[PDB]
Parts: C-alpha cells; sequence; structure tokens
C-alpha cells in the first residue's frame, strides 16, 4: 500500500556458461533487493533464464538430449551460480513455464486482436546450416560467424509486429520521463535511438525452422520470436492478468540490465507494453562493461577474461560482493582484477572493519568483563544514525559504490576514535570512562554492520554474533543510538575477514 520495490535482471541465454558480467548485474539486483527489504519495502526480486530457441535446441539434439530435460539440467549452472554468490531471489523464472506459455500467448492476442500484427515475407541472407537470417554486420567477413562460409539471400512468411506506430510515443514518453533510463548517459543515447524510424520486427518464425518455443495463438504453424518471448517474463513471472503479484510489484518495475540489450528494454520493450496496454515501467537502470585487468573489454582471445567463481573460491562470497558493488560505479564501464580485489579486501575488510572488531572484542574482555558495557550518548560518534538517510537516496539514485564509501568512512572513524581516546589509558585513572568509550564503538559497529548487510549477509550477521548483538536487523534500527545492549560477547569468535 505504501511501500513496495520490485527489481529484476534479465533473464539470461540457458546455455551461456555463467560469467563475470551476469555475476555483477545479478549481485546489484541482489543489493537492491536486500536494501529495500531492510528498510521495510515489501519487495520482489526476479531472475531467471531464457530456454527458447532454436539454438538451444539445436544444443539439446547435439548433446544428444531431449530439448526440455536439456534445458532443465543447464538452467542448474544458473541456478548454482546465484546460490554461490548468495543471491536471494523470490522467483526464478524459467520461459519454459505453462504461465509463462499463457502471458505470452495472451499477450499476442491482444496485440493481434489490436491490430497491429500482419502477415509478411521476411527477405534477406540466410545460412541454410544456420537456419537463420543474417545481417551484413552480422556476417563476419561476409561468412557465418558460426559455419564460416557463404550465405545466400533467402525468403520467409512471417507475421510483423508495428512497431514503428508507437515511435511517437515513445520519443514524447521518454522526453517527458527524464529519469526514465537511468544513467544519464543512456538517456541520450535511446533518444538518439528513437530519431530514426524504428520500423516493423519479425515476430514469428515457421515451426518448421523454428520448432522450439510458444506457437502464436492464432497460427499454431508459427513460433513466437525468442526476442518478444523473453521480455514478457517481467509480467508473467507475476502471473500479469488476475495475478496478485503483478497488481502489487508492476507499478514499481525496475529493471537492470547490461548496456548490451538497451535497444530491447529501452525500445522493443516499451511499445510491447503500450500496445498490449500494460503501463511503462518505472525505471531502466543500465549497468556498464566490467572490462579485463587491461582496461579492454573481455575476451579469451585477449587473455583478459576474470572468472568471478575462482575469485569467490579464493576470497569468498562476502569479499567479491563488496569489491563489485564498491570498486564499480553503475552504468561506467570499468576494469576490475584480482589484484584490485585482494587489495580491497585486506584494505577495507581485513584491516579496516575486520581488525576493529577484533581489538575491539580483545579490549572488552580486558577493559569491560568481557561484555558490552552500560549504554551511553554518542557524543562525536552520534552523527552515524544519520548514515541511513543519507545512504536511502545514494542507493535509490544507483550511487551504491558511494554508499559504501561512506559506509566504511565511517568505520575509518571508528578506528579513529580509539586510537584518539584510547581507552586502554582511559582505564588507568578512570576505567568508567574507558567504557563508555568501549560501548560508542560497539554502537557504531552495529550502525555500521547494518548499512553494509545488503552487500555482506552473511559476514555482518557473524560481526553482530562476534559482539553478541541482535543478528536479525531492520534498517531503521540504525537510526537510533544506545540499541547495542550490555550483554555478555562470545568466549569465542573466529577472524572475521581471515588472510588470504
Ligand atoms: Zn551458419
Amino acid at each position: 500500500m505504501e511501500k513496495v520495490f520490485y527489481v529484476t535482471t534479465p533473464i539470461y541465454y540457458v546455455n551461456a556458461e555463467p560469467h563475470l558480467g551476469h555475476a555483477y548485474t545479478t549481485v546489484v539486483a541482489d543489493f537492491l533487493a536486500r536494501w529495500h527489504r531492510l528498510d521495510g519495502y515489501r519487495t520482489f526480486f526476479l531472475t531467471g533464464t531464457d530456454e527458447h530457441g532454436e539454438t538451444v535446441y539445436r544444443a539439446a539434439q547435439a548433446a544428444g538430449e531431449d530439448p526440455k530435460a536439456f534445458v532443465d539440467r543447464v538452467s542448474g549452472r544458473f541456478k548454482r551460480a546465484w546460490d554461490l554468490l548468495g543471491i536471494a531471489y523470490d522467483d526464478f523464472i524459467r520461459t519454459t513455464e505453462e504461465r509463462h506459455k499463457k502471458v505470452v500467448q495472451l499477450v499476442l492476442k491482444k496485440v493481434y486482436e489490436a491490430g497491429d500484427i500482419y502477415y509478411g515475407e521476411y527477405e534477406g541472407l540466410y545460412c541454410v546450416s544456420c537456419e537463420r537470417f543474417y545481417t551484413e554486420k552480422e556476417l563476419v567477413e561476409g561468412l557465418c560467424p558460426i559455419h564460416g562460409r557463404p550465405v545466400e539471400r533467402r525468403k520467409e512468411g512471417n507475421y510483423f509486429f508495428r512497431m514503428e506506430k508507437y515511435r511517437p510515443w515513445l520519443q514524447e514518453y521518454i522526453q517527458e520521463n527524464p529519469d526514465l533510463i537511468r544513467p544519464e548517459g543512456y538517456r541520450n543515447e535511446v533518444l538518439a535511438m528513437l530519431a530514426e524510424p524504428i520500423g516493423d520486427l519479425s515476430i514469428s518464425r515457421p515451426k518448421s525452422r523454428v520448432p522450439w518455443g510458444i506457437p502464436l495463438p492464432w497460427d499454431e504453424n508459427h513460433v513466437t520470436a525468442v526476442w518478444f518471448d523473453a521480455l514478457l517474463n517481467y509480467v508473467s513471472a507475476l502471473d500479469y492478468p488476475e495475478g496478485e503479484a503483478y497488481r502489487t510489484f508492476w507499478p514499481h518495475a525496475w529493471h537492470l540490465i547490461g548496456k548490451d540489450i538497451l535497444k530491447p528494454h529501452a525500445v522493443f520493450w516499451p511499445t510491447m507494453l503500450k500496445a498490449a496496454g500494460i503501463p511503462m515501467y518505472r525505471h531502466l537502470n543500465v549497468g556498464g562493461f566490467l572490462l579485463g585487468p587491461d582496461g579492454r573489454k573481455m575476451s579469451k582471445t585477449l587473455g583478459n577474461v576474470v572468472d568471478p567463481f575462482a575469485l569467490l573460491e579464493k576470497y569468498g562470497r562476502d569479499a567479491l560482493r563488496y569489491y563489485l558493488l564498491r570498486e564499480i560505479p553503475y552504468g561506467q564501464d570499468t576494469p576490475v582484477s584480482e589484484e584490485a580485489l585482494r587489495t580491497r579486501y585486506e584494505a577495507d575488510l581485513a584491516d579496516d572493519l575486520g581488525n576493529l572488531v577484533q581489538r575491539t572484542r580483545a579490549m572488552l574482555f580486558r577493559f569491560a568483563e568481557g561484555r558490552i558495557p552500560e549504554p551511553v550518548a554518542g557524543e562525536e560518534l552520534a552523527e552515524g544514525t544519520g548514515l541511513a538517510g543519507r545512504l536511502r537516496p545514494l542507493v535509490r539514485e544507483l550511487k551504491f559504490h558511494v554508499a559504501l564509501e561512506e559506509a566504511m568512512a565511517y568505520v575509518k572513524a571508528l578506528n579513529r576514535y580509539i586510537n584518539e581516546k584510547k581507552p586502554w589509558e582511559l582505564f588507568k585513572k578512570e576505567p568508567e570512562e574507558a567504557r563508555a568509550v568501549l560501548y560508542r564503538v560497539v554502537e557504531g559497529l552495529r550502525i555500521a554492520s547494518i548499512l553494509l548487510t545488503p552487500a555482506m549477509p552473511d559476514k555482518m550477521a557473524e560481526l553482530r554474533r562476534a559482539l553478541g548483538l541482535k543478528e536479525e536487523v531492520r534498517l531503521e534500527e540504525a537510526e537510533r543510538w544506545g540499541l547495542a545492549e550490555p550483554r555478555p560477547i562470545p568466549e569465542e569468535a573466529p577472524v572475521l575477514f581471515p588472510k588470504k
């Protein structure tokens, strides 16, 4: 009724091996979802896999497996990847699901009955071996990018969608809705796209050519083009028509994507929505490329590919998540490297945060009978309660890196305070004063740990446990001072961020 958050990631080609790009987009969507859940929002986080098309079908036959059984198996790679990365999604939609088929056909019908679909002839360069058309731009030296052999000009009957009909509306909508396309730079890129005619697009191909997919409701002899099929996942996962999920979350839809698929989301998708009579989404948030160490786009031929699972294996889920969120301004092409993750890990996590927790524990045993002291005013550290309010807008404006920098700045402030006040000296002439300074550091760690939870869920809970603090938290708790209770801390606690 009041606070609702809906975020989606693109559904990935089911047969593609999970890589850094997939990992990044999903981790960002997870941070957003986790953050809004923490801030009291009714949240829905969607992700999934695109499993239709002749390419996957071919792959299945190649492997000598039934197509459905094939996608059931390979989709597991993404599910395992998300499990490994600690992604807490609410739903994992697969385009083979029955509910997806029903929504796609129901939407196709509306658009059909609305007069935006006609039968025409598709002509162009064709590779009979790939059984698909190719634009000169797709050919590699005028040859099939797959078979590396010449292509021929063929014709094929296809049903088409009158997308151009909606260009005028779309151009005006984007012009009137300045914040629709998030990172500013991409809005201009899309406005440039909408400048020229966008024409009509093929929305189907004969089942004889593409046998894997959703049939058109008015012609079971044709299969819905994968582009159209995949995009509707955003509403089919909400059971669009009658689903209460659709009524609840669609009005707050936030789509996260890599710039690679900007056109389909900023141009195709909006016209489909308008044609079907579905409200526009609230925001399209465009991410940039994660470049290799050398600053160039990642590619095997360049040998600058960075494996996210190798990094996760070596440094751990939390270290990787924190690094991707802190080091990369969302939307800005940025180089990534193990060395950068390592430095970030050792500096920010092992030193700044981890060691502070460890020496706080030590000092609590030395000057506080191994427990949290009685609460006292925060004084110079009370400002920590203002961080949540400062970070909210940052997070919502996709400035995750700035949000994390400010949270860590407070952590550095806590370190600075101890070395400044020196409770080990105050204890000499006045222990009570030493216990007051200690309480302030513990309460500060509590607040900071809350703000960082969406980035490092497991490790922040472990930090909380290490200080005997309430483990499950709410962002609102980070806005009040004196909540840490004077209870005993665990006799022993493992090193929060161990050396790697
Ligand atoms: Zn080919």
